[PDB]
C-alpha cells in the first residue's frame, strides 16, 4: 500500500486488544517475580534461525557499528542465556526482532518486523515452561471473552503431539492447524544448536492455535556445555566463528541450565480479534517480501 | 571488557528497580487511556535529530531503510490515524561519537515514547509532572532513600539557561530538584509560533542532565516543507511522511519521550549508565555482545 492508504484503514478494535493483552501478559510475569529487560538491536552475534524446519535459512540483516559489523536481532535467544548466566533467575523482554523472510512466508502469520515476549527461566524443565504457558493462555482467553464477547477455546491444558507424529498424520503443522479446535503443542524438533538434545531427544515445544492460525509460541529447555554446543555448530554447517563471544562464555563454564519461550505478540492479537491477516493489526505493516513505505 | 568480564558485573538490583520502574510507568499510561504501540526499528524515514549524525542504514529487499532514530514521525501518523492517545517503549539507534560518552549517553537506548491528539505543552508538562512525583514517592518505598520533593517543576526559558549557566549540563550540576528548560529552536516537527517555540526538556538534579525531550508539534505542510529547506534538509528523505502532510491528514498534538536507562540511572543512583545495562553499549566503543 501507499502511505496514505496505509493510514486510512480502521485499526482502532485492533490496537485496543493490544494494549490490553499487553498490560495482561506483562503483569502476569511481573506477579510471579520475573525481571523486566530491555532489548538489543543490534550485536556481533544472533540466532541463526538454522537449522530449521520452519525455515529457508535466511541471513541476519547488518549494520557498521564504528567500523564493526553488527547483526539486527533475529532474536535474543543468546542474550537471553546471557543474562541468566548473569544470575538473574527469572527475565523476559518485549523484543523487536527483524528477520527479512521472502515473499514465499506471506502466508498471513509473518511480518518482517515483529514483536515477541520472550521469557527464561533458571534450572526450569519442559514440562514447567509449557504448564506456565497454559496458564497464561487460558487466563487469556478467559479474559478475552469479556472484551469481546465472543467465545473462546476453553481448555485449560492442551494436548502433545511429537513432531514426526505430526509430519505422518497431517503432513505439516499447517494441515495440523487446520483441523484442530483447540490449540496443541507440537514437540521433540530437531532444530537450533541451543536448544536441549539428549540421545536423539529435543527437549522443546511449539504452540500451535487452532482453526489454521498456525504458530503461536516456541521455546525449549537448553544446551549449557560447551564441547556439546560446538559440536552441533560444526554439524549443523554452521561456523564457530559466527558466535565467538558466546562461546567463550560457554568454554568458561558460565552456561547455566535453564528453559523458556517466546510469544508472538501480533500473531495473538490477529487470533483474538479474528484477523485473516497480521498486517491488519499493525499500524505499519511490514509484508514479507515488500518493502514498506513507511 | 571481555565477554566473560561484562557477564561477571553484578547488576541485579538496577535490573529490579528498572522492572518496578517500567511496571509503574506502563500502568500509568495504560490507567490514562493510551494504547500501547509496539516499535518499529526499520522505515524509509526517521528523526533526523538535526538542527538540535547520520542513521545507520541497511538495505531491505533492495530499498535503502533507516534504523530508528526517533520514532517520532510514526506518533504523528498514529495521531492520524484516530489513536487519540498512544505510548511505545521504543528502542533507538543513535550512533553517537566517543566524545558523548559522558556517563548517560549509550548508541543503542529505550525511550518511552507518547502522543496525545489535541494537547497542548502546559498539558503535557503537567502529566509528566505528576508521572515523575508518584515515580519519585514509590522509589522511596523501594529504596529506603529520600528523592526531590517538588510537586511542580521550576520553568527556565532556553536562552536564560545559556546566560546563567552555559548549558543545561552545567544548570543540572547546580539544581536539587528536576527543572523544565522551554522554547528550544530544533527539529522541524516541533511546533513554532511567533519567533517561540512550544516545547520542553525535562531536566534531573545533580548533575545527571536531560531525561525528557517534547513538544506541540507542526501539522500543515507548508509550514513543515519550509523548516525542513531552511535547515538544509532534503525533502525526499521524508516523501511519505510530506505526502500525508500535503493530503491535509496531519493533526494538532503534543508528545514527549522519556529515557527509561537515563530514569534507572538516577534512582539506583549509578555513576554510568553503562552500569544498569546488561550489554552495554558504550558511545565510540563496539560492543563485545
Ligand atoms: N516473521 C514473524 N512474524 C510475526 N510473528 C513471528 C514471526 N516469526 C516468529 N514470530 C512469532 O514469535 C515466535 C518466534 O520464535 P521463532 O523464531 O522460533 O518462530 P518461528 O519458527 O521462526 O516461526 P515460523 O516458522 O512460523 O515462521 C513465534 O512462535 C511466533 O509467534
Ligand atoms: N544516546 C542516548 N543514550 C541514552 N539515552 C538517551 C540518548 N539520547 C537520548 N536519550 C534519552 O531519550 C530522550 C530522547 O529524546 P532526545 O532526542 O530529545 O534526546 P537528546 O536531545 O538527543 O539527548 P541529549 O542532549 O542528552 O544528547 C532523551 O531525553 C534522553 O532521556
Ligand atoms: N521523543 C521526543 C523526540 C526525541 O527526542 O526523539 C518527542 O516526543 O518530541
Ligand atoms: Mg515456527
Ligand atoms: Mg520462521
Ligand atoms: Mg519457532
Ligand atoms: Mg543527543
Ligand atoms: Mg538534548
Ligand atoms: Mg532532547
Amino acid at each position: 500500500m501507499n502511505a496514505v492508504e496505509i493510514i486510512s484503514r480502521d485499526i482502532y478494535k485492533a490496537i485496543d486488544i493490544q494494549t490490553k493483552i499487553l498490560d495482561y501478559m506483562t503483569k502476569f510475569f511481573t506477579d510471579r517475580g520475573f525481571k523486566w529487560l530491555l532489548p538489543i538491536m543490534l550485536s556481533p552475534i544472533t540466532d541463526p534461525l538454522w537449522p530449521d524446519p520452519a525455515g529457508e535459512g535466511i541471513r541476519p540483516a547488518e549494520v557498521d557499528v564504528y567500523g564493526v559489523r553488527m547483526r539486527l536481532t533475529h532474536s535474543m535467544i543468546l542474550h537471553k542465556q546471557l543474562a541468566i548466566a548473569m544470575g538473574l533467575e527469572k527475565i523476559f523482554v518485549l523484543s523487536p526482532n527483524i528477520r527479512l523472510e521472502s515473499r514465499r512466508k506471506d502466508d498471513g502469520r509473518h511480518s518482517y518486523e515483529f514483536t515477541q515476549l520472550d521469557f527464561e527461566i533458571e534450572g526450569a524443565k519442559m514440562k514447567d515452561v509449557m504448564r506456565l504457558i497454559e496458564e497464561l493462555i487460558y487466563g487469556l482467553f478467559r479474559k478475552a471473552e469479556e472484551w469481546t464477547g465472543r467465545e473462546f477455546p476453553r481448555a485449560r491444558h492442551f494436548k502433545v503431539y511429537d513432531y514426526k507424529d505430526i509430519l505422518e498424520e497431517f503432513g505439516s503443522d499447517e494441515k495440523a492447524s487446520m483441523e484442530m479446535e483447540e490449540p496443541f503443542w507440537i514437540v521433540n524438533i530437531p532444530r537450533e544448536f541451543y536448544d536441549r538434545e539428549e540421545n536423539g531427544v529435543w527437549k522443546n515445544y511449539d504452540l500451535i492455535l487452532p482453526y489454521g492460525y498456525g504458530e503461536v509460541s516456541s521455546g525449549g529447555e537448553r544446551e549449557w556445555e560447551y564441547e556439546k554446543i560446538v559440536a552441533k555448530i560444526r554439524a549443523a554447517g554452521l561456523k564457530e566463528d559466527s558466535f565467538r563471544p558466546y562461546l567463550e562464555i560457554a568454554r568458561a563454564g558460565k552456561l547455566k541450565p535453564s528453559a523458556g519461550a517466546g510469544i508472538g505478540v501480533e500473531r495473538l492479537v490477529r487470533f483474538i480479534v479474528g484477523a485473516k491477516h497480521i498486517a491488519e493489526v499493525q499500524p505499519f505493516p511490514r509484508v514479507p517480501g515488500i518493502p514498506a513505505v513507511i
